[PDB]
């Protein structure tokens, strides 16, 4: 991968922000999904890359666009694509909290090729974190005795993060049992478990079951950030096994670590498209000095060089025009 | 009012920011509105006012502590006081967004004194904001086309902000049917309210139904910031019109302006508990150069002068003993 | 000391910033310090103290003097003062100009001449004493900085003001390796940066003003971290004046709990930008309309809490700005 | 000029910085320039550009690495390269403030190829600002009369910034003597005049003489910001209007209006050094879930599109190695 490719994904990231946002709190789930893929489709055909979409927004026969397999970008070095044009399209929809679109870029082979199943998870911060601080198979009182014991902390400073689900009512239960803080979020776990490993989030621990497209895109932020992630497929019918056969798993319990899930050299970029544990979202802002603008908020970071990029970047916009001129 | 006491609410609102902290994420709604109340009331009597508490939490038979009529205070200048110890309980609870500490102080008779019950609110912020840029008896849309042209953006770029209730379907459908974003909160109105005219909040209108001390002290903040706010009582039974009699109070249908709401001289402050789209919330820091200490976010405000100030605390704390050390 | 003074000190540190900030750049070291004398002593006389200042601009041409009572009446306090740390800084409009407020019981601040003083600061709470002192080598003090830091020779950044008397300083350091800048003035804000987030200071050497050496160890005893100084008699005078405030060890070297010690409050506004504090910003929005904002920090020892406070004082730009004067 | 060479900038500048950080306040102006050029010209050969440097370090005959004439890059779109390795290299041997690294990409003819002579400027920020709103036969009172009236503020109001020489006593003068305030830096008047259109900067106005690359360069910054400046060329003796007549310029007293000096599509990128009143320095920072890194501060932006990108970077480094591990 070129040097120019890792900042270069940062420019798609906020086009596709800007876009959804121009959807945001109009209560269109599909116009807010729609107006990202067109942004971040267009975006991309603009990166000097050979890429091929690994992870993105369905299989062809139900996504027109940046479907598994297609091929994108104006030609370059080979790389594989994990794509979120938009994470949370009913969170833009209702101006929820921890909206973000997300890219990230691997050499061929790098992401693990992963259905469109649930998959648990459990994440934890820091670049000193040894492998094995989390396991799935363990209880959810020992991961968390051990995350302590680690940051040298009392059990009860802990904050533990997972989706506000009736599927992690035990997980909350024995959390706060063995004294931790345990708060939930609506929708989000990308940036819930990105937010274990960003300074200031207020997130020590992620816990839960989600996407495993989500789930791959946040281990490759953690790969970049530093830190631990577990993850575990999980089918509950007989399509379910087979899309998991036709990506070519078979080993249906694995447990994979960070590395299983994002090997080599990773790029991953963000922006926000609302106000998130991660990242802030796009605003509206006046100036005499410089006229109006929307301002997005991204990162963008790269596992090799552990180099991470905070960007602030002003987009002029008249705001007496329709705010959907975004789109695009 | 001695200018004094406008710095020394930030120290109350401060701790009882953090001991509601110290029971977020834990499901106990009971336990955090207590340790809130009593690092309040703690914290109140070391200031030198002669306060009596005309928005509290509740009437004397119903809550031992901050009730309405209480005497607190160190002894000084007579204030009346409009308490929220914490402003999200259930938001505490569950680590959700907008939990606030809120403490503000007027002249005798400066808040208005109403019951316990529902109130319709509309709010905008911007100094130049003429009274009558909203009226509650006015459509959505065309309270929405003045708030445009007022702020010189088209209808589409507006965001309006209101709380996720049936309650609230239809303003959500006009407002999203004249062109206007909106984003929905699941608590905390006064935050909500208080938004409008906060700086890059992202929020431009809030209009909803709600809590009518919640009301006033939103209207106590924006009395400070600037801006508009119109509210309107509501009646469910005989009981609370009965509520409304004993306390003077028999045009039901009135409309309330800001300067109904909270009158004369004005101090206000508050404290972030959770983060929010008006303050941050209490995090857990680390630092060899100082020690670990849990970083607070607060703001302080005065009518009369307009004076804001933003305060970030830094409390000394080892995290290696329980967090409920911060209770009072 | 009641609680509510340590608050109270901000206000008056941000009213003397705004009444320095009207002259800043204006060229008029005198009307500077003025502005800056009359808004402080007005604030002053509001707080509910029994104030007794201490140190201040010690000639009553330079009426905030020594022994003068401040204070509307409450708990007795000795008051270290400056009204503007930076006369000649803000004049000029250079970097590292503040307005300092520092209180104590009685007794708690060193009773110092206005002579020079020999420096030596460094930040963080488990420092101990005798990490730095005087008379060991630059070369040693620099090296058990380092160690204690846990970083390279190199990486350590010492400040110190740009006079021919740092000269031998100056070289001795990088001769050792170390990184040495320079400031034009201001080691008020100088020794201070040592223990603030962020200054990018690691390390502080060097002569000024006691009365600076005394505001900038109360800082540092509520911040975290060592200093340690001694005075310096150039002239018969200078001998006498320390006599008579009953010093006779000239030599003595003095620890941070020499210069400030007990229950102290350090109160500060940034006038200019410099390495402790952002100064004084013109502001304008459409939602409030046009503002000053201050910068200012306040910190007590025996809470060791610290308070970051950015405030937005309305003003009309169309008028004159020295109507920030008080 | 591809979108991508623009974000690709900013990683040269941060290189060169981080190169110079390493020799900041070491007493050697010469080690501090030359570590800036070899980073500065190691980073801009992995760009891809096909560019030509009509602003460097000097003439080939003076300078081996970066001279004028000199092709750079690894090959891509044909631009015009406006360098300043390290923009103060007294000012970083002493730690001084206001040291910047600096790369602007244009297409060809672009910038005002400019002698190594002295350069009269006055320059003042703002979309709205006319051209003729500063002109240097204007006197200082007239050009500020007319500041003051566009940005609608009394004269006392004014923040002008000079350089403390000698040549400015009369502009110090004048200005105080009208009423401005008049605030002194030591040197880096690159800084000192992009100042006037950087947000909080607290500076209106930059007058006075300094380096004519220095002015090109700063003009560069301008045209992306919003402002006007004008310039003009000073010759002390023959020397110097032969390095005049070697460039093609015979008219030794032309004004240059900004769109002499900088012209067409235009990219700006800037690293801080040390602290400044446009950008901050270089910093060593510790943290409990990262490591030790060293943070910088950069903006990259682009006259066509007027987009404005500030960018926080945290390079991972071990500071118990030599901080010379910085020169690449
Ligand atoms: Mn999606
Ligand atoms: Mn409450
Ligand atoms: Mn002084
Ligand atoms: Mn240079």
């Amino acid at each position: 991968m070129n040097r120019k490719v890792a900042l270069e994904a940062v420019r798609v990231t906020e086009l596709a922000a800007l876009a959804s946002w121009s959807q945001m709190g109009r209560g269109d789930k599909i116009a807010a999904d729609q107006a990202a893929v067109d942004a971040m489709r267009k975006a991309l055909n603009e990166v000097d890359i050979d890429g091929t979409v690994v992870i993105g927004e369905g299989e062809l026969d139900e996504a027109p666009m940046l479907y598994i397999g297609e091929k994108v970008g104006a030609g370059g070095c080979e790389v594989d694509i994990a794509l979120d044009p938009l994470e949370g399209t009913t969170i833009t929809s209702k101006g929820g909290a921890n909206a973000l679109t997300v890219l990230a870029m691997a050499d061929k082979g790098g992401f693990l090729n992963a259905p469109d199943v649930y998959m648990q998870k459990i994440a934890v911060g820091g670049i000193n974190a040894p492998k094995g601080i989390v396991d799935l198979d363990d209880s959810v009182t020992n991961n968390l005795k051990r995350i302590a014991e680690f940051k040298g902390v009392h059990m009860s400073a802990l904050v533990v993060c997972t989706m506000d689900r009736p599927r992690h009512e035990h997980i909350i239960k024995e959390a706060r049992e063995c004294g931790a803080r345990v708060i939930l979020i609506n929708d989000g776990d990308v940036s819930g478990v990105i937010a274990t490993a960003t300074e200031n989030s207020g997130i020590d621990v992620y816990i839960g079951t989600g996407g495993a497209p989500e789930g791959v895109l946040a281990a490759a932020a953690l790969k970049c950030l530093g830190g631990q992630m577990q993850a575990r497929l999980i089918f509950n019918d007989e399509e379910e096994i087979k899309r998991a056969h036709r990506l070519g798993i078979t080993d249906l319990n694995k447990k994979y670590d960070i590395d299983d899930l994002a090997s080599g050299d990773i790029v991953f970029a963000a922006t926000g498209v609302t106000d998130g544990n991660m990242l802030q979202g796009v605003k509206r802002v006046n100036s005499t000095r410089r006229g109006s603008y929307a301002v997005t908020h991204s990162v963008v970071m790269r596992s090799t060089t552990k180099t991470v990029r905070h960007i602030t970047a002003e987009h002029s916009f008249d705001f007496k025009e329709g705010i959907e001129k975004f789109m695009s």
